[PDB]
């Protein structure tokens, strides 16, 4: 009953059910050639929406994705590009979501990425120090300017967002149409309860991201640090210390359990997280990550394990996760 | 008491009684040649209204259509350019009323017809999964960027014409102007009832499209499917269908009672048929439909029959028709 | 107590109390030479303000007048440049308040004046045809595209004013600033009546044309029709017929009274009919007309018979006149 | 508990405590090369707030800070340039708030500063002219339009300001971010007691001037008008007057004893007062002024003199002005 393509929330524009980001990988951690058989797979298995931002290896993750278009000679309008804003440089003015920052950081991630517009702007974080107003007309200007098409929130609680909305209303100004959101078996209370209740009385779309948790879910790390994971690369300590964390060694514990499942289907973890995470039409995409050919076709092969997650298979994950969040 | 210029439903907009399409012909049917001499005659005798679509023949329509007005030189301030969008590319994104088909989708008939922009812009059909005010916004913001002077419908139900007009009043946005229906002996319900009420209510005008049936109504196919006739064409096998179905067979029937009346009258069935068409105010122009110059000059000459379309001969053809609509 | 500069209505543009219009004599009755002497003397006597139209001259008058602009190469910032759009062609799309018309005749004016806006763009009459809706999104558009800052009325009743008044407050667009009417001392109802109310009620300002009648009030057809007079000239047996006509004879009468009073001031009788428009603050600025130098110079001469005009003075026109509005 | 960095009233726009003007000394009393070096030094010291104006020096000034901006190559998301619009020229029309020269002047300014925009465009002051409407209509299209980022008003009362939100707020326009006030020990009332109440109730913030009250508060002018003082240059004969007027006389007496809690607190009587502007939150930033580079980096340094302004410092400076403003 799986729909390949879906609306984006409740707006006009069609996503497919898995998206490809560049976070790490483009510009940084994979080639470009790299890059350009990736993307090439993505799109030739009917994956239209690719996501980026301008802080991604410092710009270079836009100009690889920028550079892969041009090459590729895709039609334009045969793909969904996103991008996200707020962390634009060092100077002062050159990060968070004011008029200046998000119309100078927009036109810039276009010139990097040689497009002449982004489907989808998404504020990459709240901005404590911006007034509503002023972020949502902005958003509307560059809009209007013909910059993109619609443009979302990332990180945003769900007040947030309303609030963007109540502005929009307010104002007669463009209302967001998708929240980015991180999703995956170790993360679900704000994308099962709270995004389900922006969908209904809003619109708001949910797009969600590191489904494996940055590879966690893929169980890699069972028994350390692998060399060239991504938690092993500089930059990424963070990631690592989660890993070595007394909670991240309770995560493998379930996974073990997980893997079980996986198994039990004939599918990969990685393949059962994933279909997972598309099992509820509230998600209309999820975003994934690779940085080699062999995991991005192991997880596009996730679609095919959709059909076999019954009601069973899934109170079976919950009572091994043990964190279904209360409605 | 005809005017031949009369304006498109409520707005300043003047336009001929009587317009030429392209669907089937330019680019496809007929050589470039035979449109171009299609069109002069057209423009010769006053007409000023010319349709088309993004769809028609892959966009091969736009660019003959735009090739000839480049060609012949005439001044763009006395033409009345109309195209449709909603069927622009076999990608899921390439198709249908989001702002981004709307927006990439004229854009590119723009580019085809060699136009900085068109007369009226029109949804060529409802869009079930893109919200009014997204694509009301979006016709709204075309408008604004001067790539089309007034925005319509296509195939819209009279209350989904009157939700883009809610929508319009509630966020100041721009009003349709035109529903281009289809309008015949055959097919009167609509234009004869519910679009006299948009037009009263909310200025919506009625540009009606096959006036002929797609040539049915000429009568030609009175004993079978003539050779090089548009149902005898490839693609067009539901045309040819409909016309071998035993309801076409008994449309057939009634034509030849017409058939009578034009001679009665001192002209042919087409002629007939399309002053019909005219009979009413409420229909602002009649789109054409020609592959040669016999029948393009034909057709024009129903004008001269008007006059003739008395009470009495109009109750004559509802009589054989059968078909009256109630009021 | 005069002041040479005052604003137009209540808006911040500042027009000189005398401009120079184009009407017949710019590209027609006088040669380009001409032409670019009178308005290099009416700027250096302090005239910024200088009216034209795309009917005048089938264009012709507002190609000259951008050539003497780009010649003398004055600084646009210091120039008040107006046009009248509503005929524009022999095509029936060409001609009227259509948001298609508004666009187009605006751009072609554009294009012959050499200018990339004009300061006040106005209606040069009222559109039976176009609803005020859409006249006034249209003007409002073009000032929105920076073709034009402000946007006028001309021979519109008040009632039509007000009208575009309650349109533009209605959906949020740009309210007209000026109505270019036509006063003189035998036409004076409107502008002593009506524009005062529109003023104080919205802040219209009034725009005078043809202070001397076309000529008439000169009083040089006291004996006939002087050769080479503009009621002599080509397309204008209009004129003609009314200079001859009984009530332009008894026009003539009153004229041989009123030259009495202008021998008894010193001045000329046009310097005082002139003089006369700009007795009252009402009126913010009269467009003169001119085919020679000797002329316009002694029209410029006016302000010198204003501090003349006593209520005495005034009251003694009025009895001559015998056509004093009711208030 | 000083933020050198902080918002603009209650918008997005992060700006330094100290800015740096152009006002007599660029493009005028000192040469290029000499406002290259204060503008690096500057900008080197975390400084990204820069004012100029159209009418200072008669252009002159934005095209030297347009020069540096040029030659050093800073990136312009990491600058905030700001410019007045009013004084335009000597024709009637370059000068105000209309919506002409308001566009005319500032498309000039951002000419002259070789920029696509400036991050905020003030209007130097009221127009008893233009009504409010006209103004903040043009200033939000000239941020539509891409020319600024921001608008704001400089020495306008509270109430206008206010009447600008209103305005705003009626009509949907865009709203004024700041008011460009002239602050220190001479001049208090205004930012003291006015604005704070303009920041609370409608998010408006404080950008102040003359900051040493054109250098009298430097304590310079104690016996005399030194040779090469702002105050002796030509064109500046009113601020001499003032510093010899009897009250000119009063404040430097003041200013001696200023000068001696200075030297208690280690400090220069500059660095006192600018510290002095800066004591308080309600200021967003204190736009210097400087001749010399010996001048900026002594200025530069009255940050350091911030931790030392106790409540106590205060009273004894209160007490010995005399003029603190009632709340
Ligand atoms: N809005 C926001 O704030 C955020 C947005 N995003 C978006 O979401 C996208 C996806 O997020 P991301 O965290 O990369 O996704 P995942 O959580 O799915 O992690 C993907 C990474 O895990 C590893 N991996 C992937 N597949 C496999 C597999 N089959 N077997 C083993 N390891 C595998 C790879 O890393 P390695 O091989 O190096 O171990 C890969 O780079 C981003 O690119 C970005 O576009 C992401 C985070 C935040
Ligand atoms: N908005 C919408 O969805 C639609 C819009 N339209 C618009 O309306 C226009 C006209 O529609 P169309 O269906 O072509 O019109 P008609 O129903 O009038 O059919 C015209 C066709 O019939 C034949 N014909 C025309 N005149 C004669 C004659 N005198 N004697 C014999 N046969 C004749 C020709 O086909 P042949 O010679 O090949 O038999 C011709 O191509 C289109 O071009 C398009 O612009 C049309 C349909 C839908
Ligand atoms: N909005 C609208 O509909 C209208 C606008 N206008 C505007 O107003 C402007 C002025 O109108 P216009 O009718 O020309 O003005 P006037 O009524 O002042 O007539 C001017 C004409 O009268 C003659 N004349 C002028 N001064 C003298 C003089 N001192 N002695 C003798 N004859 C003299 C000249 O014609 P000659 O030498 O050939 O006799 C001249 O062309 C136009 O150019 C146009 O810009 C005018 C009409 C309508
Ligand atoms: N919106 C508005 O209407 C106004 C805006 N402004 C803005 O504010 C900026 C600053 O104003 P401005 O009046 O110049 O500032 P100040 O009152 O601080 O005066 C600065 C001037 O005083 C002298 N000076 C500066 N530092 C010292 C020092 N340490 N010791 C001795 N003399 C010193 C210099 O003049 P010299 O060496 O020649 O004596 C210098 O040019 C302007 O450039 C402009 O951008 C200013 C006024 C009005
Ligand atoms: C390093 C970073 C950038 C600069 C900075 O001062 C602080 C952080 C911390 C949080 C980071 C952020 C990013 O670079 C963007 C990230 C990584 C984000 C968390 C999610 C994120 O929003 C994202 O989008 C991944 O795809
Ligand atoms: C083939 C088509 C295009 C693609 C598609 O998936 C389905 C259809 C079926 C209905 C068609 C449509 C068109 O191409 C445009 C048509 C033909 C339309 C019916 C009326 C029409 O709207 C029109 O405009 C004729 O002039
Ligand atoms: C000839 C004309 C243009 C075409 C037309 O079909 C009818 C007329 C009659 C009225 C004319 C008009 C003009 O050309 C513009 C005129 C002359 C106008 C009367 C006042 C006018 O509006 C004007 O502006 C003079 O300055
Ligand atoms: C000379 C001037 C410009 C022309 C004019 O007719 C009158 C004045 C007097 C007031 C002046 C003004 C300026 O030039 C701009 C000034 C100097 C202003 C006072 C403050 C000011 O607004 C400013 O901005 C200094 O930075």
């Amino acid at each position: 009953m799986l729909q390949f393509y879906r609306n984006l929330g409740k707006s006009g524009l069609r996503v497919s059910c898995l998206g490809l980001g560049t976070w790490v990988t483009f510009g940084g951690q994979i080639t470009d050639e790299m890059a350009e058989h990736l993307m090439t797979l993505a799109y030739d298995n009917g994956i239209n929406l690719f996501d980026t931002a301008e802080v991604y290896a410092a710009g270079k993750a836009e100009v690889v994705l920028g550079n892969i278009i041009k090459k590729k000679g895709w039609r334009r309008s045969s793909l969904v590009i996103t991008t996200k804003i707020f962390w634009g440089g060092k100077a002062e003015t050159e990060r968070g979501l004011s008029r200046k920052h998000i119309i100078e950081g927009l036109k810039a991630s276009l010139e990097r990425l040689q497009l002449e517009y982004v489907d989808v702007v998404f504020a990459n974080r709240p901005d404590p120090n911006t007034p509503m107003e002023e972020t949502v007309r902005a958003m509307t200007h560059v809009i209007n300017q013909g910059m993109a098409m619609y443009w979302g929130t990332s990180r945003w609680s769900s007040m947030e967002i309303m609030e963007a909305y109540s502005v929009a209303r307010q104002f007669n100004l463009i209302p967001p149409r998708c929240e980015q959101a991180e999703y995956h078996m170790f993360q679900r209370e704000k994308v099962e309860v709270q995004l389900p209740e922006l969908f209904h009385k809003i619109g708001v779309g949910a797009m969600t991201w590191s489904p494996l948790a940055c590879g966690i879910v893929s169980g890699k790390y069972d028994s350390g640090i692998p060399p060239y994971s991504r938690a092993s690369l500089k930059g990424y300590q963070w990631l690592k210390d989660k890993i070595l964390s007394e909670e991240g060694r309770r995560q493998q514990a379930k996974l073990k359990e997980l893997q079980a499942i996986a198994e039990r289907l004939g599918c990969t973890l990685p393949q059962l997280a994933i279909a997972w995470c598309l099992r509820n039409e509230g998600v209309s995409s999820v975003l994934l990550g690779a940085s080699n050919a062999e995991q991005l076709m192991e997880n596009i092969g996730a679609i095919q394990v959709l059909p076999k997650l019954s009601s069973s298979i899934v109170h079976e994950i919950d009572s091994i996760l043990g964190n279904k969040p209360y409605s």
